[PDB]
């Protein structure tokens, strides 16, 4: 039994490495591998766990050996899942780990866009003070929030917003009736929320979810916060609607590319680099779940399995 | 019957402008007075509304005429009120208007300084993805807030904590029993809160009431938060406190001064410019206390009296 981190962790502590040493042969790389590498590297292993490296459909047809692949993410839309089952190698992500510090980054990304918090801070650093016609803001108490997939995560916003006395609506799927969030189709959602937010994987299906057309029916006053991928929007649509103040603003944790990318030339948006699950809450979790993985598979009850 | 805003109002809209003209001549200074001119509108007047102009007892023994004073602002500190009492001169205040923007504001500002949205912003913008190491944060839920004073923006920050699901202690002067609040004095609270924020008036009691003593006994990670007046804090001593990083920082939207004070050098606060109450909704509620204390005034049943 080996097990092998193929690309570099992001957080792996002592007692992790120690721990996992227990279940078999644990080697751990700490770069970015090639195609070739990480061909080599699965093919060698018989459990993997991956963080930054896309598994491709070609690269599956090239592996040998190994028979169980643990994403250290709760995204998994880099890996090639059904060309993988259809080479009977299993799948698991690390599911909840990041959903707390995630629903917490909603609030703080809402809250950085609704107070201009950029503008606010600079406006001190020059020596003013007591201005406040700039930073006019809407309390969010009572505002409709729509989140686009009510899963672990939007469940969490949800609980969030109905207490700090919002309005909850949303969508998901399968239209499983998701207690406390009142479930519109994305026309509704998109012309009643004064704040939306994004919790829904990334796929064939979902790209460009949020379209141009969509994006036309926000409110005046709306605010987008997106803590998935950056290719769930028409990003081109987005930067005209930010850059012609359709919207009142936009919290993006990513982008669909950043080097000269015209979003970052907006004074409506406020940016962070992918940094919403960095609590030490959820990196903790992210050991315990990854562990749970490898534990339940040795004893043949694998859990979090992808489908 | 005779109505005067003696200094530039922030929010007069069209409303209030036609309400308030059909108790008697309304009169609006647009600009903001010297003494000798706030004197002179104040004995010019029956009730004077005040946003920005010291009123001292030395400027209160050379008023006549003048019966009323509403401040439109919560706060009161720039207002001689045993002064005013002891010539007969009735004052109320503005005592609710931004309680929800306030409290909302309390969390942009830990939330802010908890995920340094100021310094992920900045990443972006130089165009680098996925920077999680600099941006490792702690979750709000389950931690600690202490909240000195606890009346009403005080108690409106518990309810948000309770959405969070924090722990919430505070203080306030009388004892009286606060429920969902468990009441400590301020060396406990200061030694067991991850989070402080300030929600009490400044007056003789109160100014420096965070004695460098006090900030000393500080949690290593804590945040505090001043929504107040930056003179009830050792100004000083907070500085050294952040300087040399001794708690994880501070969200202030009052400094004691702003030309050139050192607390703008630094990298682990938040800054706004006396903007936490500037939401829609709190002018609006400011307007709708301005005509319910001059309509009590009308009826020689004044309400919301200080002193
Ligand atoms: N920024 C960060 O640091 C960070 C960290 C972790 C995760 N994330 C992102 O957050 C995403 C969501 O995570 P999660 O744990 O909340 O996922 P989850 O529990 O699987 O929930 C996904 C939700 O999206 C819905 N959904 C899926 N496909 C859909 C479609 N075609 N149309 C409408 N709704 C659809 C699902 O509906 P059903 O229940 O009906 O299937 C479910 O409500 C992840 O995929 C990841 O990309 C970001
Ligand atoms: N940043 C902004 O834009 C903004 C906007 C509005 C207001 N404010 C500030 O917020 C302050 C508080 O407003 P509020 O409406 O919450 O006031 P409030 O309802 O009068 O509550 C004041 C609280 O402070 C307590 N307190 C008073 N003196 C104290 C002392 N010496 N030691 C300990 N606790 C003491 C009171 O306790 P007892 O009940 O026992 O007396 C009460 O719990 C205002 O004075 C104002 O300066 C800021
Ligand atoms: N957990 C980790 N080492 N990387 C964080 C990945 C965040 C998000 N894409 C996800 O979890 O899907
Ligand atoms: N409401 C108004 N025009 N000014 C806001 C003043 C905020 C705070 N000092 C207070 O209300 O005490």
């Amino acid at each position: 039994m080996k097990i092998t981190y193929i690309d570099k962790p992001t957080y792996l502590p002592s007692w992790v490495i120690n721990k996992i040493n227990e279940y078999g042969d644990f080697e751990v790389f700490y770069d970015f591998p090639n195609e070739e590498e990480a061909i080599n590297r699965l093919s060698s292993t018989d459990i993997a766990i991956v963080e930054w490296t896309s598994i491709t459909k070609e690269m599956i047809e090239k592996i040998s050996r190994l028979k169980y692949l643990i994403t250290i993410t709760t995204s998994y839309d880099y890996i090639d899942v059904n060309s993988l089952k259809d080479n009977e190698i299993m799948v698991s992500n690390c599911p909840q780990y990041s959903k707390q510090a995630v629903a917490e980054h909603v609030f703080a990304l809402l809250f950085a866009v609704n107070r201009k918090i950029l503008q606010a801070d600079e406006t001190c650093r020059k020596g003013l003070s007591h201005i406040y016609p700039p930073f006019l803001c809407s309390e969010i108490r009572d505002k409709t929030i729509g989140l686009i997939g009510i899963g672990q995560i939007g469940q969490t916003v949800a609980e969030i917003a109905n207490a700090f006395q919002m309005k909850v609506i949303g969508l998901n799927k399968s239209k499983r009736n998701v207690k406390g969030i009142q479930q519109v189709d994305i026309t509704e959602l998109m012309k009643k929320s004064d704040i939306i937010s994004l919790h829904i994987p990334r796929n064939a299906d979902t790209e460009i979810i949020l379209t141009e057309k969509l994006l036309s029916l926000m409110k005046p006053d709306a605010v987008l916060i997106n803590t998935c991928r950056g290719n769930l929007i028409d990003e081109q649509a987005l930067y005209s609607v930010l850059k012609q103040n359709r919207i009142r603003g936009a919290g993006l944790d990513d982008l669909t590319y950043y080097k000269d990318n015209p979003i970052i030339g907006l004074n409506n948006v406020v940016l962070t680099p992918g940094s919403a699950w960095y609590s030490y809450e959820a990196r903790e979790k992210n050991m315990y779940e990854l562990i749970e993985n490898i534990e339940s598979y040795l004893a043949q009850k694998p859990v979090n399995v992808i489908l």
